[PDB]
């Protein structure tokens, strides 16, 4: 029914409903991606530096995108986007990237930086990243973590359209 | 009638200031038509954004908004723009004189721009080139990209006066 | 006895300033041409830290670095295991200790200048001569030392748990 | 008479000793460097970003170095260099450089860059500095400031060596 | 070139602190027999002091020591010159310089534990095997020393000592 | 099980409460013919410490000590380990880390009046019958409780102890 | 009658000042040949107390007394029990509650100079002209009056006075 | 018009201060062996008091003291009373002041060294050569004069010295 966006986080503080969403959004992420430890996931999901833009349906999380904004540096690295099963292919995913466009613009964060493996490339692709990477090697390699095996892609925004 | 110059933004600590901006995000978006008049509040409303307000009688005219990166040694020229009536004047230039001669002040000696076909002959005249000395890595992701359009530099000299 | 790894730096506690002192002496009696007040100096650089080796509360080795995140590179600038507690493995264990601390913060490049006693040591801990990082990354962020070879440990990245 | 080095500066928070002599510096580099615009050299003397090393005799001032230390760089820019001309070619211009190194000894700060006229490069080359260039050009182009026509110029410093 | 003297001690500044380092530095490579981590601990410790002798910048010597006002007296932890600064006076210039801060602190006894040695440079800074301050005022307070040689120097407040 | 040491006493909360009961009690049965009203009062008494050894959560030994800072010694007064944990070094643990203490706060000097039940396990931890404290130091701070030997610790700073 | 034992002291209270004027009156009636401003200067200097027997309200006797607790010991300077009360074990009483008094503080020494008239009490309460506390901890300390003999009392911490 | 008061430069006013001078002068002038740097020092000393003897006004002479109430004594440093108001008894009631000054604040022993031009006073004022204050609570308190004597006054305070 009823369909919600909230971008949330871990502030250092954390409303109920806040921290219960925060482990729907691990508990979604986990059963996701089932080969990333689930340990490691709840400590990005709950380090303030991330913040997370969930997708709530009916009061649950049902999807969402976990993120870690770095403005001195000009761009954010997305860390997990996920939609739980029983819900993908019906475009929540689209949504939520747009979501984040919309909020990356309003905070002057234009370029996205990646790891996409071969089990989601191809939806990165629809929205629109590429595997030219124009932010400069230096001004990422201390900071986004190195999934070395998947493949480095990137998303440059345009401020001037609306996304949502 | 009288003209005056002032450096404005929106702070974080007025309303003959805010009145200001709203006048020169009319004008920006009125000779700027292919800017969504949203963008252009967006940025001139930002506050690590300032405009250099020109003012004849009381009435916004013309402006150059801009964005300072004094870490990266650079301003980027985010908005320039006269009113129709007022333009073939020498505003324009006397705009970019006292944006040059305010970032003398402020020890900032390069500007970045990004210049459609129709511009890039005013940033010639004020001394830009499309030759860029500033690298890459220090303004990507930091400056407005513009795909389709010809980036465009100018170097000051600080120990020229420019107004 | 006992045997712990700590990542220390100038802010500390009392602990924390016996043990960078430690480190000083241990440094500085293993590299007997380094001057002294230099190596102080570095070791209570508050933009430098030591991974300190202890035996039993004692400091018996270290290495001290300075990272460099804005170029995903860590500059390793001294490292010393006291002469009784040589040849132990114990240099071998504080590279490693080093290696896992970096791969945890996303720097996956060591440099290190290397000299005629030591860089059969370093080639043993998987550095080598051909230097990927571009000079334009490391240029002037590294103390350049002619008379020594600039050498360069990659390190594979790890997902943690 | 008596000499002494002093490390000055307008910073955050003065002192009506240290502002007099920050005009009496200006006053030196202006006369000494007729080229600079004084107005130019008064707000780079003052301004926070820029300290000066002073050389004082008898309270009063008769040379010193501005200089703008870019950490996050790597380098240091020497701004203005003078020694008052009825002090000259006594050795005060070698014992400022030489202060000046060993203040940037401390602060781990170890290349020195600046331009000079073809009247100055002597002085400087005596300072060991070298027409050789070993900082990339991405490394400086911007920070310090260019002087078209005047020859750039570096000094390597040895953090291990007693400049004083 | 420049010659100060300076009495320092844990407590804290940078400077204060690497000059901390440096007399350790010294004490420990002048006196092979102290575990360089003694020395360092008490030289860190709050209630000692070190009068540091500086040259140009860099600490060249010093006296480590324990004032115990309560009891009437200082403890000479250690002492020290640098190798190659050694045999120019600097050594008696220190002392005297800690008998003159002593004066106006009104602490008149130094104590010290000498081995084979020290004693003789101890002997020519006024120090004496007779020991007047009683063994129930400093036995438990300062460090003693099986087999070193208990010496004491009585200070004149009357007396300019630099 | 996991085994930790408290420096503890009376000046608070429940747990450090129940640890002070439990060394009373300690104290109080491997010392059955000291009244335990006496030993209550001193594990309680606010210018007494105990070091407490903790097994599991549980009390199985300590050392209730006096430190007179001003007389330059500490006194020893309860030492005990539970009847099931003894022979096994806990109780020279318990000395290491008392003696490790105080080299920290420059107290050099443990005194004690032992029982001829004690005396051994004091030896073994290197204390003596030959007093170097003078009389006049200790006599009237502590109790000399007639026909108990007082015997002597000398702690070295230069060494550690744990 | 109804007793009553308080340690009083000054530096307040209306009880207690009153209290205080009744032992100066007290003490200065049953030892006529002290000066009575002398017993008024000590009863009320604040480092002096004095354990107050109160019957029915009444003052009828009381020990005054200086703890030294740096040195160890306390001085025990006036007893006195009014005439009328005297011979029942009231001054018993009150050296009993002064000894149990000083065991929970950690002071196990009274010394006090008796005369002759008051000798024999002292040595009913244990007191010996055997002087174990040396001369260094007490000599200017208390007041040695000629002529009168220096006596002293061991107090045991593990036995119940009162 | 003649006026006693018990002054010190106690972490006083303009008349304090003038009369701390007026002191250092006098004492300076009575006793020119005493380098005038070290009266100054010392009756400037917050821990030092000084009894003045005040004359229309004007120092005409005065007892420069240190209590060392820990220790039991107190430290006779200067007296001096100008030259023509001397052999008048100024001085005898000086000292008289200052032994009912130190009964109020229960301290019964003056100590002090006296060259062969001074013993004679001291010993109209009661002093004797024959010291019962033990070496371990002087030494090291007490300014030493070698070649000096060192003499001592007990005084009683059942005795009203003024
Ligand atoms: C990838 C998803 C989050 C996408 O969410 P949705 O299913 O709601 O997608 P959507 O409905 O909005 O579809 C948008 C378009 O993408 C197309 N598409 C192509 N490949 C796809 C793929 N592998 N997964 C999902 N969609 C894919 C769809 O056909 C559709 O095409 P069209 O519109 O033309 O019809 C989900 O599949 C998911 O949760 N997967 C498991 C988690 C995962 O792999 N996450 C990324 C890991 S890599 C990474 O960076 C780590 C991380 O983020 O977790
Ligand atoms: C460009 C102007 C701001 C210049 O204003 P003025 O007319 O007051 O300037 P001026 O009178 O000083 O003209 C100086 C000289 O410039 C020369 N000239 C040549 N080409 C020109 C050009 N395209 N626009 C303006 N002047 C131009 C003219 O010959 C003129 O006369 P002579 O040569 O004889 O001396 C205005 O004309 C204007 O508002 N234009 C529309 C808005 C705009 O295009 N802004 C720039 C892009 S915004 C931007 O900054 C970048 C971005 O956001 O992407
Ligand atoms: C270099 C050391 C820290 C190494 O410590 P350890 O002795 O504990 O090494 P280890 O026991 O773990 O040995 C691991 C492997 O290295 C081999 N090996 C080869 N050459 C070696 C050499 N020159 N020194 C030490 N080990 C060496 C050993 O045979 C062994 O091989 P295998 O196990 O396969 O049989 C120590 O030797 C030392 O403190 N030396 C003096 C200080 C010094 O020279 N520092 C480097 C300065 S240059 C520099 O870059 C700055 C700095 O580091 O200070
Ligand atoms: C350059 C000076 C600061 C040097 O000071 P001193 O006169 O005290 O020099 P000194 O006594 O230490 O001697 C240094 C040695 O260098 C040699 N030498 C060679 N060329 C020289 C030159 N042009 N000026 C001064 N010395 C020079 C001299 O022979 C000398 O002796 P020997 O040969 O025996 O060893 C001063 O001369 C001065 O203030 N000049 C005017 C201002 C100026 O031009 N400043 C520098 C430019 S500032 C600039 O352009 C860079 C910047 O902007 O920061
Ligand atoms: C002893 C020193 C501090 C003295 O320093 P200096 O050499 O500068 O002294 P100086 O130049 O003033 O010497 C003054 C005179 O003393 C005489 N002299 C006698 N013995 C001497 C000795 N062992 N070393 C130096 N001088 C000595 C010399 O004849 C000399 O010349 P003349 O007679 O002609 O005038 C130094 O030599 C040193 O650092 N030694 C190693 C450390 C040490 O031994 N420290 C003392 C123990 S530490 C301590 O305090 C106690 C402890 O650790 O328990
Ligand atoms: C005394 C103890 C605290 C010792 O504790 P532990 O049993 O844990 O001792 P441990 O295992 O660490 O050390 C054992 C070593 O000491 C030697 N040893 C010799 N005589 C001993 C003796 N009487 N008790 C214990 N050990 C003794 C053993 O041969 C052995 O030798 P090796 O070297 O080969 O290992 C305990 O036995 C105990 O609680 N006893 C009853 C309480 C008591 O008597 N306390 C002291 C009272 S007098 C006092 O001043 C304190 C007090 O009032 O309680
Ligand atoms: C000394 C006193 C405080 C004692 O007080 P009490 O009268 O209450 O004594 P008490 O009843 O408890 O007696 C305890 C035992 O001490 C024995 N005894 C021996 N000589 C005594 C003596 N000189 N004075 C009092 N009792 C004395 C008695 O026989 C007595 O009985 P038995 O032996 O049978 O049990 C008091 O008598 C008094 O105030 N005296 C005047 C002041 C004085 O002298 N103060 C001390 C000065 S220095
Ligand atoms: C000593 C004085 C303070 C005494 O003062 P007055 O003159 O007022 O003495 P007075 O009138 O009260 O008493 C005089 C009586 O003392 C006797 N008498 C014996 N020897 C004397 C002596 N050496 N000095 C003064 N009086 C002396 C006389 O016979 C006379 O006898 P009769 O009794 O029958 O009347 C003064 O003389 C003085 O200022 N002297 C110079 C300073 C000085 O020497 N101060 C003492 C040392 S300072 C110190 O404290 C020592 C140190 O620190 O080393």
């Amino acid at each position: 029914g009823i369909i919600e966006f909230h971008v949330i986080g871990n502030s250092l503080k954390a409303n109920r409903r806040v921290l219960l969403w925060l482990v729907g959004l691990q508990n979604v992420f986990s059963h996701q991606l089932p080969r990333m430890p689930k340990e490691y996931i709840a400590r990005l999901v709950f380090d303030p530096k991330h913040k997370t833009l969930a997708l709530i349906k009916d009061g649950r999380v049902i999807g969402g995108i976990c993120f870690r904004m770095f403005p001195t540096q000009g761009f954010t690295e997305i860390v997990f986007c996920a939609v739980t099963s029983n819900e993908q292919v019906k475009g929540y995913g689209t949504h939520l990237m747009n979501h984040l466009k919309e909020y990356h613009i309003k905070h002057n964060i234009l370029y996205f930086l990646t790891y996409a493996d071969e089990y989601a490339i191809g939806y990165f692709k629809k929205q629109g990243f590429s595997k030219d990477i124009k932010v400069p090697k230096s001004r990422y390699l201390g900071y986004i973590k190195d999934y070395e095996g998947a493949t480095l892609m990137e998303c440059e925004l345009n401020p001037r359209i609306p996304y949502t």
